[PDB]
């Protein structure tokens, strides 16, 4: 049968469980999901319990859910309740730091500062701060409690032992634990900073805007962002300590029900969720309060299947958290570990490990994807990508670094390449103004130049990005399998239309041997032809060819050689980029430029040497055309580098994209 046992952690608990069970079987047919119910004596007794297949499911708190995800329990977050608004679901909260304006310090310097809190023990007002400040606590760091009153001048700490470490009740005598204590809570907290007792308040994104009206009063007040800048109290989301899940229904990381769990819980929302008004409510029981769900709750989101524990948790969550139950600190950058992709820029990777004597590391992961992951929760801290890989890694918080350069260094905006149309000379019917139905190859989807540059212009002519009923046929790699646009790929077995190295038209070369054998136009940039033309490819589809045997399409309507790409281009190309975290922005662009000039555009004969931009087969790691890595200024966020035109286009093409990595990371950040 498909069955869902749910792990209760009490007997009132179970009590509904078992209602949840019996009125399923009223609306569910024999041929749909169970629930069997499992009463434990607490959270990790049901953690352990799942892990060890004797339950399928139970909905933790999301410090419970870091518990879950570490090993030997391995489990994951599947379905994500939701509160208030459909349009707009909150499903996560933030955990911020509220200052006065102009009360002139950062984050990095909170030493000797009046802090509130909420409470002790309280993830937003404590576990979460005290978690990131936790290796600047004078030692020992044991008991917490009194590193903390040594670290703040004064504070209100509610619960907190001021009995024995005063400095902590200083601003709340006592240390009032309930509302009777006026800086208690999460408007007790606020309270204490608005009522000028503290310099600082730890609170969720939500409480200054509770317990202000106008927004008069709310521009008095600034966030310390975790980059040591301050902002407006709007904007929480690109200024907050952590993002946290409020309630999450957690699985087997492999051999859980997830889709069985969402299909039941769905149902159940559907027949017995908010407002259903039948004898069974989902939200709400008569036994007690916030069982099995937070009473709360507007209902269920499937949480999207890409999304790990940690990535859902978030990489200040992790961090902060980690500390806390760890406690373990340790200096200027460490080794830079680097993201490979194949096991050939794994190999160049180790080199490149060696030679700067452990200031580089190698991390490698399957796709591209597997990388920026890995980057995003601190398994791995740097790769180069793509710009539509730079627009991902953006969206996902991780940013631009130093650009590759192509054109000859150091201190050069713009630089960047050019998106072409390329055809076949002969056929002088073929313009840019009229390319439906015609047979197309792009380096793969989700791309600048193969990709986001010709569809995203395309899009303002046809208002969709359904190109697959555009095109005729076509090769896009990355698409779906049984579409049109998978057509042409000359990839064999599951490796059809894959955007890897195992598709023969996968790339830019790859686009371009996609026109000359099968296509009518490719999309590459303006070096493409050039460097697989006139016998520099030696391999025998391309050693034969040459470039006066192909034309570019020009915007306004004409065609070009292939050499007046000049002004016969689509559109400029954001330069390839290297990604990191915001914490790293110093370490990599310093480390960076140091493994440069040893090993970069100023020693040649790159072999028996080490050469950064020589790849042994193809460019790995970085691109082949590469001659330095340029600062880039003000650009550091994947908005600015990219440009708002770039963006725009990209926003709607991704009314159609396929990214699962994109999918998770705007589940977080809608
Ligand atoms: C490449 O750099 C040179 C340096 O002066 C510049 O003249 C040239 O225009 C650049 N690239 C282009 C757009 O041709
Ligand atoms: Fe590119
Ligand atoms: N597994
Ligand atoms: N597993
Ligand atoms: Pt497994």
């Amino acid at each position: 049968d498909k069955t869902v046992r749910w792990c209760a952690v009490s007997e009132h608990e179970a009590t509904k469980c078992q209602s949840f069970r019996d009125h399923m079987k009223s609306v569910i047919p024999s041929d749909g999901p169970s629930v069997a119910c499992v009463k434990k004596a607490s959270y990790l007794d049901c953690i352990r319990a799942i892990a060890a297949n004797e339950a399928d499911a139970v909905t933790l708190d999301a410090g419970l859910v870091y518990d879950a995800y570490l090993a030997p329990n391995n489990l994951k977050p599947v379905v994500a309740e939701f509160y208030g608004s459909k349009e707009d679901p909150q499903t996560f909260y933030y955990a911020v730091a509220v200052v006065k304006k102009d009360s002139g310090f950062q984050m990095n310097q909170l030493r000797g500062k009046k802090s509130c809190h909420t409470g002790l023990g309280r993830s937003a007002g404590w576990n979460i701060p005290i978690g990131l400040l936790y290796c600047d606590l004078p030692e020992p760091r044991k008991p917490l409690e009194k590193a903390v009153a040594n670290f703040f001048s004064g504070s209100c700490a509610p619960c907190a032992d001021g009995t024995d470490f005063p400095q902590l009740c200083q601003l709340c005598p006592g240390c009032g634990c309930s509302t009777l204590n006026q800086y208690f809570g999460y408007s007790g907290a606020f309270k204490c900073l608005k009522d000028g007792a503290g310099d600082v308040a730890f609170v969720k994104h939500s409480t200054i805007f509770e317990n202000l009206a106008n927004k008069a009063d709310r521009d008095q007040y600034e966030l310390l962002c975790l980059d040591n800048t301050r902002k407006p109290v709007d904007e929480y989301k690109d200024c907050h300590l952590a993002q946290v899940p409020s309630h999450t229904v957690v699985a087997r990381s492999m051999g859980g029900k997830e889709d069985l769990i969402w299909e039941l819980l769905n149902q159940a929302q559907e027949h017995f969720g908010k407002d259903k008004s039948k004898e069974f409510q989902l939200f709400s029981s008569p036994h007690g309060k916030d069982l099995l769900f937070k009473d709360s709750a507007h209902g269920f989101l499937k949480v999207p299947p890409r999304m790990d524990a940690k990535m859902y948790l978030g990489y200040e969550y992790v961090t902060a958290i980690r500390n806390l139950r760890e406690g373990t600190c340790p200096d200027e950058c460490k080794p830079v570990k680097w993201c490979a992709l194949s096991h050939h820029e794994r190999l160049k990777c180790d080199e490149w490990s060696v030679n700067s004597v452990g200031k580089i590391e190698c991390v490698s992961a399957e796709t591209t994807e597997d990388c920026i992951a890995k980057i995003m929760n601190g398994e791995a801290d740097a790769m180069s990508l793509d710009g539509g890989f730079v627009y991902i890694a953006g969206k996902c918080g991780l940013v631009p670094v130093l650009a590759e350069n192509y054109n000859k260094c150091e201190d050069t905006p713009e630089a960047g390449y050019f998106a072409i149309a390329v055809v076949k000379k002969s056929a002088s019917d073929l313009t840019w103004d009229n390319l439906k139905g015609k047979k197309s190859c792009h380096t793969a989807v989700g791309r600048t130049a193969g990709w986001n540059i010709p569809m995203g212009l395309l899009y303002n002519k046809i208002n969709h990005c359904r190109f697959d009923e555009f095109f005729s046929e076509g090769c896009a790699p990355g698409s779906k399998k049984d579409s049109s646009l998978c057509k042409l790929c000359m990839g064999s077995g599951l490796n059809l239309c894959e955007p890897n190295n195992k598709e023969g038209y996968y790339g830019y070369t790859g686009a371009f041997r996609c026109l000359v054998e099968k296509g009518d136009v490719a999309f590459v940039k303006h070096q493409t032809v050039p460097q697989n033309t006139g016998g520099k490819n030696p391999d025998p589809w391309a050693k034969n060819l040459n470039e006066k045997d192909y034309e570019l399409l020009c915007l306004d309507g004409t065609r070009k050689p292939v050499e007046e790409y000049a002004n016969c281009h689509l559109a400029r190309a954001p330069n390839h980029a290297v990604v990191t975290r915001k914490d790293k922005e110093a370490c990599v662009h310093k480390i960076l430029r140091q493994q440069q000039h040893l090993f970069g555009s100023n020693v040649t004969d790159c072999s028996g040497n080490f050469c950064l931009f020589r790849s042994e087969t193809k460019d790995l790691l970085f691109r082949d055309d590469t001659v330095c890595l340029a600062k880039l200024h003000d650009r550091n966020t994947y908005e600015k580098y990219l440009g708002e035109e770039y963006v725009k286009a990209v926003g709607n093409l991704r009314k159609c994209s396929t990214s699962s990595l994109l999918e998770a990371c705007t589940f977080r950040r809608p």
